[PDB]
């Protein structure tokens, strides 16, 4: 472990104690840190900033560009989508009519991939596919242009498969939606998809994540797919959260380093506006009900899903191969691998540290 | 059309006439050209160089790196592989044992993709898949380390699918191989794959391309897939070849420009060692039997395939959708589209100009 990061960790520990943290210690880390240097230097830059802000207190455009950059450089979103899609395909094989509910849609590519897969599945192409999409916070407060374009794009794609298809959005806040808003029909199989979405609802209270998991369960889904960041940033106390976050973001920062140049502006946008802001939320001033954008590890998610009446579904026999296929062209300098977490999670890891975990439930 | 390119074209025309080309004209193009400027400037640089060499006469490492760069920046190889694989999957559905013959294998990714697809096909997973691979010239005169590693990688992948699998290489020159060398068995379906390979055999004479197409036919394949550069650089005379090549490479150079930075060293490697060398071969000094690395348009390929007793096979109903899916994340600055060429070719185009064409035959 790099000295700048060990010094940062001792800073967080000192900060949480009675004597407190000396300015010289934090100043030394801040001096050594750089948002333009190597991954450990950049990482310390954003963490030392957040720690400063914590001590001092006592956009939509950025994010959408960031999301696109991250997914061109890294296999995270593709891993998650394809692994979720394989679980949906297998769960819904006996159905001729399928209804997908996407809590937190960004662009349409997961569903374009799924449509292609459904068209060629063993049981034969479905006679109807409907998608109901709740826009991801990544699309901002003004998601209409983006959703309409995704709708058009998916409907044009479905025409090229010869399949009856519909897409509709739900724009009201999820906390106001009810079962009847999803317009589910008795003759269709439902799959519910939560990809990098549900962590937004974690809070001092579980009520919002409970309300939407109950809502999902009420649709009697054939399967519910969950894709989540693998880091425990919820109820743990500050010193543990700081350590958990530092290790997690160290892996993310390193995977950016192998993928993009040291001077890439796109890279800095991701590091500052996506990762840096998340770091501020996890390790910055805010606490209790004020602390937002929490994340949880896979055991905590399992506890919540089972609490809401779901049970684990094993992933496909062909989920590890599909994920290896996706990683095939990442040469030797990349450090991606797949890690199983119990009971039925599959996670994409960097240097054997799980970063993005996918699971299926019913 | 850019003035530097129109000036280049008039240069080629002057060169082929009796008066000849004036040094001032070619010097003006050479002055304006730059291997570090915009696509039309880089293009003129390599073409003006080749034209100079023509007038004056009266590696494996480079290429392998180039191939990797090109395929990380552009969808050409993925388009070709996935479209070929879909045709193989459909042709071999009724078979429980499949034997793939790959003339010109580079790395294993086409077959890893096909194995994944076969494992999930409607008819149920095959009981045995064998692959016989002839190494691509891109692997150089020393392909053993690369082939062995590909073999290992594909066999490890097949274990994760639960399918009986074998891979073997053929290292002798293709002009010495015979039907018995492929060890085909009466109970298996054979697919033969030529992806960016057969153009290497085109020559003043057709004998080498004839010999290998007859060899393929003798294996009684369920399907033969062909993927080729869409540019007529074979029997056409110099002024036509120069014009054809200039238009073709203009599209390739432009697609690199949207994908990579102007100062990328990787980009220059591709432009100089892959494209620049090909340009030298097409438009440089060599003629008649000395002219090598010819390329042909889709009509010429159809003539040759039919001459060798093959007939066109329609591509999948889901080949256009699969190709749209592959292109989904190329944003608006990219100019890729799909173009049908008769009778049954599918081509990936840049600004509506076909660049890489795939077809199936039997």
């Amino acid at each position: 472990s790099a000295p700048i990061l060990q010094s940062l960790l001792s800073c967080s520990r000192a900060a949480a104690t009675d004597p407190g943290l000396a300015a010289a210690e934090l100043a030394s880390v801040r001096a050594a840190a750089t948002d333009a240097g190597d991954p450990s230097e950049r990482l310390a830059f954003y963490f030392a900033d957040a720690l400063s802000r914590r001590l001092a207190c006592g956009a939509s455009d950025e994010l959408t560009l960031c999301y696109k950059t991250l997914n061109d450089a890294c296999p995270y979103s593709k891993f998650a989508h394809l692994t979720a899609n394989q679980a949906i395909l297998e769960a819904t094989g006996a159905a001729t009519k399928i209804h997908i509910v996407d809590f937190g849609i960004v662009q349409g590519i997961q569903w374009a991939a799924l449509l292609q897969a459904l068209a060629t599945r063993p049981e034969g192409k479905p006679t109807r596919i409907r998608i109901t999409g709740v826009p991801s916070p990544l699309l901002g407060p003004q998601p209409a242009a983006s959703l309409a374009a995704t709708n058009t794009r998916l409907r044009d794609f479905a025409k090229l498969l010869g399949v009856d298809f519909e897409f509709v959005p739900l724009l009201r806040p999820v906390h106001e939606l009810n079962k009847s808003d999803f317009l589910v029909e008795p003759d269709e199989a439902v799959a519910v998809n939560f990809m990098l979405q549900l962590y937004h609802l974690l809070g001092d209270s579980d009520e919002l994540v409970r309300r939407v998991l109950r809502l999902a369960k009420s649709l009697s889904p054939a399967v519910v797919t969950l894709g989540e960041y693998e880091v425990s940033l919820n109820r743990a106390g500050f010193v543990d959260r700081f350590a958990n976050a530092l290790s997690y973001y160290r892996s993310l920062f390193e995977s950016l380093d192998v993928a993009m140049t040291r001077d890439s502006p796109e890279r800095v946008r991701v590091e500052r506006w996506m990762f840096g802001e998340r770091i501020q939320r996890a390790v910055g001033p805010e606490e209790g009900a004020d602390r937002t954008e929490r994340m949880a590890g896979s055991s905590e998610w399992q506890t919540l899903m089972e609490w809401c009446g779901f049970e684990p579904v094993p992933l496909s026999n062909y989920a590890r191969s599909q994920a290896d296929l996706l990683l095939w062209n990442y040469d030797s300098k990349y450090k991606y691998s797949l890690v199983e977490l119990p009971p039925a999670f599959l996670s994409l890891a960097w240097e054997k540290r799980p970063l993005l975990t996918v699971s299926a439930w019913r």
